[PDB]
């Protein structure tokens, strides 16, 4: 490839998995900037 | 490829799996800037 | 390819799979700015 | 045997500039 | 035996200049 | 046997500015 | 007057003298809520 | 007047005098909530 | 007067005089929440 | 001698909730 | 002797929910 | 002689929520 001068090479191999497998309950509450009174 | 000069590159391989099999109850609530008086 | 000089190359393969197979209830609230009184 | 006065004046007598905001419940954004 | 008396004067006398914000009750986006 | 007297007077004269807020109850985002 | 029992007496006098003699200039602005761009 | 059991009395003499004799030049800006861009 | 029982007396005598001879220039900004950008 | 190539692609999917508020130049009262 | 090369992309993908609030220049009262 | 290259990828995914607030230049009372 590069025989002679200069060559320069980022290799970047990137592979993300997120799974969720929810054989059941999950709950979730995001309250941000709610208020009860 | 390149033999003799200033040859530069770059090298990206993403792959990417979200995978959410919900085989029961999920239950989610945001409430952003949500008031309850 | 790029023999003699200046050859830049930027290589990008994204791949996405995102899949949600809901065998159940999924339940979600979006209460943005809402108010209840 | 209950007597009972009650007397209440209320004046009020701007000569001038009077600003008022009130928010029982509200909400800005 | 209830001897009630109940005696209320109200008196604004604007010479000026008022302004009034109140929301009971409101949202402003 | 009760004899009550309440008198109240509230006078209030501006000759000037005023400026006032209030908020009970409120969220300012 | 009361010789006997139970007399009360509120006795209020209230004057009140504004008087703006303007020999000359007044300049005033109030700008409430107002906006300039 | 109240020779004899519970006499009460409150006197109250207001006298309020604003006076304002302005032989020149007043100037007053008053900006509440406004702006300038 | 009050010569034989329970008798209460408040005196109030309040004066106030506010006098402003301007002979000459008064300058005055109230800027309340404004903003100048 | 220039010689210039700019290329530019923008490419915005949404596949779900967006909310956005902007306010240059306001004011909320 | 220029010789540019500018490539831009820009790639947004939202799968979910997004709130975005900006005042560049604003006054909430 | 210049020879310039310049790439720029901007990829955003977003799978679940976001919230932003920016108040370049805000003033909130």
């Amino acid at each position: 490839k590069c025989n002679t001068a200069t060559c320069a090479t980022q290799r970047l191999a990137n592979f993300l998995v997120h799974s969720s497998n929810n054989f059941g309950a999950i709950l979730s509450s995001t309250n941000v900037g709610s208020n009860t009174y």
